[PDB]
């Protein structure tokens, strides 16, 4: 049998205002973190209740920093949690997966910089200031997710492409370059597109706010928030937020060494999933099948599947909830990286749906890498909130074959609601989408850029393949304030016939689309089916479509 609770083991960082020499601890982890962008290294900060003072937590790759107080306000910085684009010359795109959660910022010039790209998100935070999104030079960036927090002054976004804020409340918004979504922020600006390219919804349809740990008293333990229905604002900013409490030793405590045969063991024995900072390669699925079953993952724990299997296999069950998760393809392909329900599943699970927060999953560039289909979807009712489904670009054993990746996200069920999705670079399409009344609320979406030829993507009788696809059986689906682009820069003569493709019907909705060609390296013809204008000149202007049909 399989004891809970435990050491949380020497990647997590745990400080107290009275720990000497903070500032020296947290910026030795960034010196070692800051351009590790694929190493296996992995931390986590985690910062008791009270007062810090005189701090600047720079925040390097695979770093979470957080609070462990029950709410953002008892644990305060008087000073900041940076990120900023120093190591790749003030270029902010590869800033990837780190976190932070929980904490109280009072930034020392008054305004707290998060200069991010994908997978690093902003959660449960109260900024006492502005908050400036864009590295100092204002130069590229490509984030980026914000939930559950308030902004006392504005978010600037400046330089940044395109972003999504849920739930939140914001003093000002600044500006929107590509494509700015908001669902449920007090504060956003009124929806405007295409200028500012602004999407704005009152509330989210659902939404329910990820797991974290924290302290009551001197017990670990694990808050698990209630889902709300029409969001708006933050959970906590009116007294004690609605979920439960789970003490730590209800949790198996993951740690290196662990197997997929221990780890599928405490969960059937009714013990949830701790996994600390580290990499876990498993020979066989990680199987959830008990309801309610919480999967948390800390500095950005990550799982490796060898062998070709299947990472990680959620039965169909009510309540799951994984989060804080990096699913790394093997060297072998694996036909699937993550399930959610059996194929064919038909149950529902409407009060109490399972869902996927912060889970991120990476094809190559740590070494090679393959995967069918990223993530199957087969669940009703699941909640994706958060994700980066990412065929490698850049780095090691990447390539149109070396990291072939056909499909990124596979969504069969019904009712399943997406919440700032971004999926990236897949052979054939990134998203599709089979299942009824589905909502994606924000889309990132950049196509293959190492396809050699038009050959090479031809669709039947179509160029390329879509990025987001709904089936043209499906009768009822909507989607939010969503961009696809382009940059064929193996062959820049390559033509993407559109960025989106859906059955033209009175329940199929989209709203505020958009394609763009980064700097002329290949055109999009159309916007979505063959509607919208191309893309031209070498610009990177967008081509839009405000309403669909
Ligand atoms: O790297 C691997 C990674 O790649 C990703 O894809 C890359 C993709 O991100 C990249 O896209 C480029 C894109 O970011 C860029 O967008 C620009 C945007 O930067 C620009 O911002 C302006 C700001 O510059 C401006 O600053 C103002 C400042 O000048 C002034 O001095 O002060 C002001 C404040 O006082 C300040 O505001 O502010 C304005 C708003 O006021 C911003 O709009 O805006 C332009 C549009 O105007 C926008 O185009 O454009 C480039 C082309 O020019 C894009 O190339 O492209 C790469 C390829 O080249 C991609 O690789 C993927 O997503 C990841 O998966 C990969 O791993
Ligand atoms: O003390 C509290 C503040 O802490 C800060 O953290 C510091 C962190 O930001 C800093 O990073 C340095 C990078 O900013 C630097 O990146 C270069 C840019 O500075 C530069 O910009 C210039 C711009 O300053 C000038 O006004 O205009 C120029 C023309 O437009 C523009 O070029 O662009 C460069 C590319 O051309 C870019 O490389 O790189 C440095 C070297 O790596 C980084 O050190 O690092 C400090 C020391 O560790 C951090 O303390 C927070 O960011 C603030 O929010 C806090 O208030």
């Amino acid at each position: 049998e399989v004891v809970g609770g435990g050491d949380l083991g020497p990647n997590v960082l745990v400080f107290d205002p009275s720990t000497p020499d903070i500032q020296g601890k947290v910026d030795e982890v960034f010196r070692k973190q800051e351009s590790n962008q694929f190493g296996t290294d992995r931390y986590a900060l985690m910062f008791k209740p009270g007062t810090y003072n005189d701090i600047n937590a720079q925040i390097g790759f695979y770093t979470s920093i957080a609070g462990l107080g029950l709410n953002p306000d008892d644990t305060t910085f008087n000073g900041d949690v940076t990120v900023d684009a120093g190591w790749f010359d003030g270029n902010a795109t590869q800033n990837f997966w780190r976190s932070a959660e929980n904490l109280a910022l009072n930034p020392v010039n008054g305004t707290n910089r998060w200069a991010v790209s994908q997978a690093a998100p902003f959660r449960r935070m109260h900024v006492k200031g502005g908050l400036n999104l864009a590295p100092d030079g204002y130069g590229w960036a490509s984030g980026g997710y914000i939930a559950d927090s308030k902004i006392d002054g504005e978010v600037g976004p400046y330089s940044q492409q395109q972003w999504y804020t849920r739930d939140s409340s914001v003093g000002g918004w600044g500006n929107g370059v590509w494509n700015m979504t908001f669902s449920g922020v007090e504060g956003a600006p009124a929806q405007s597109f295409p200028e500012p390219p602004y999407t704005t919804l009152e509330t989210t349809p659902v939404s329910r706010e990820k797991p974290f740990l924290y302290l009551d008293g001197d017990d670990y333990k694990v808050f698990v928030p209630a889902k709300r229905t029409n969001a708006r604002g933050t959970s906590w900013g009116n007294g004690t937020p609605e979920g439960e409490s789970l003490p730590l030793d209800q949790f198996y405590v993951v740690k290196p060494g662990a197997t997929a045969e221990t780890i599928n063991a405490a969960v059937d024995q009714g013990l949830h999933l701790l996994f600390t900072p580290g990499v876990y390669h498993v020979d066989q699925p990680i199987e959830i099948d008990r309801a309610n079953t919480v999967a948390l993952g800390l500095g950005l724990a990550t799982i490796i599947p060898d062998n070709g299997v299947t990472a990680l296999k959620v039965g169909d069950v009510d309540g799951v909830k994984v989060a804080g998760l990096l699913v790394d393809a093997g060297p072998v392909n694996s036909e699937t990286l993550v399930e959610v329900g059996s194929d064919g599943a038909s149950g529902d699970h409407a009060a109490n749906p399972t869902s996927l927060q912060d889970v991120f999953v990476r094809i190559g560039g740590a070494g090679p890498g393959k995967a069918t289909t990223s993530i199957v979807v087969n669940s009703n009712d699941t909640i994706i909130d958060h994700t980066w489904v990412w065929r490698a670009d850049h780095g090691e054993g990447v390539g149109w074959e070396t990291n072939r990746a056909d499909y990124g996200v596979h969504v069969k069920g019904d009712n399943v609601l997406a919440t700032g999705l971004f999926v990236e670079h897949f052979n054939k399409y990134d998203v599709q989408w089979s299942g009824e009344n589905g909502k994606t609320i924000f889309y990132q979406n950049a196509k293959a850029y190492d396809a050699p030829d038009q050959a090479a993507i031809q669709n039947g009788d179509i160029k390329g393949y879509a990025a987001y696809k709904v089936d043209d059986s499906v009768t009822t689906h909507e989607g939010w304030g969503m961009g696809s682009y382009c940059y064929f820069n193996v062959n820049p003569d390559i033509r993407q016939q559109h960025g989106f493709q859906a059955p033209v019907k009175p329940g199929v909705k989209f709203h505020d689309l958009l394609v763009v060609s980064l700097g002329g390296k290949g055109q999009y013809e159309h916007v979505i089916n063959d509607i919208g204008d191309p893309t031209s000149g070498d610009t990177t202007i967008p081509s839009q479509v405000v309403s669909f049909p």
